[PDB]
């Protein structure tokens, strides 16, 4: 009816945040396994975010697909709120891209794939602009892929390296410029996701914030040798200054390179 913390058993943190951590957990009886994000709350005063949390564990609780980390429940104590979530295995794919330190064209176009039937269902539900960014993705029981989001910025211990730093690198040139984003951000994003896939590094990473800036605003990007023309031309289309130049996300979808090597 409504869940309480002694409702649950309480394992290792899967990751820490600055408002929080994500506990692994069990709900006592069904001995179920899942995810509790813990808020404290108190930063969250500070950070000026209780309002928009509140209306979005309203909208991400109606959400459901197979890519989107599903949103049980939620409650409240005093001092901490609460998010139960979809337990994702395998961790995060920052984590299996730090191991192979590239993926290949199966892996990424499957990844691409799983990646905009998300995003597409999640327009259809009016929701834009999901950070994408591989740390923020989640790899469920077998091979697949979650988008998380949601809560802000959790990281399992680790490397230290790029902590951010990470930032600009997934942001579009509206966004960073401070200008009215619209669904075709998400697509940005992609492009970047795809090409940080098959490189290792992300197009526009840089040493400084201002450079990195720099490549993004002005789109300057310059692939590898292997990165095949297909691939290329994916994620020429997909990054673009313009946002209106962008594909709608079932052009990626139908792309040649996507279909040939998706999985999906
Ligand atoms: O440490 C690991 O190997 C590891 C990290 C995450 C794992 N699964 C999971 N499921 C649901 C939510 C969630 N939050 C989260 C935790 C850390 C980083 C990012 C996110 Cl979204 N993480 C499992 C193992």
């Amino acid at each position: 009816r409504q869940w309480a913390l002694e409702d649950f058993e309480i394992g290792r943190p899967l990751g820490k945040g600055k408002f929080g951590n994500v506990y692994l957990a069990r709900e006592k009886q069904s001995k179920f396994i899942l995810a509790l994000k813990v808020l404290f709350k108190a930063q969250l005063e500070k950070a000026g975010v209780e309002h928009q949390l509140r209306r979005e564990v309203e909208i991400q609780s109606h959400l459901r697909h197979p890519n989107i980390l599903r949103l049980y429940g939620y409650f409240h104590d005093a001092t901490r709120v609460y998010l139960i979530l979809e337990y994702a295995p395998l961790g995060t794919v920052y984590r299996e891209l730090q191991k192979l330190s590239k993926f290949d064209e199966q892996r990424t176009a499957t990844y691409i794939t799983e990646l905009a039937n998300a995003l597409s269902y999640c327009h259809s539900k009016r929701v834009i602009h999901r950070d994408i960014k591989p740390e923020n993705l989640l790899l469920g029981s077998a091979g697949e892929l979650k988008i998380a989001d949601f809560g802000w910025s959790v990281h399992a211990p680790s490397s230290r390296r790029d902590t951010l730093c990470g930032t600009l690198d997934y942001l579009p040139p509206e966004m960073i410029e401070g200008r009215m984003h619209d669904e075709k951000v998400d697509l940005w994003s992609l492009g970047v996701l795809c090409y940080e896939f098959l490189v290792g590094k992300p197009p526009f990473e840089a040493n400084t914030y201002q450079e990195t800036y720099k490549r993004i605003s002005r789109v300057e990007f310059t692939f590898p040798d292997f990165v095949t023309e297909g691939a290329r031309d994916l994620i020429s289309r997909l990054l673009k200054h313009n946002p209106s130049q962008r594909p709608m996300l079932r052009e990626v979808l139908e792309h040649p390179w996507i279909t040939a090597n998706s999985s999906k």
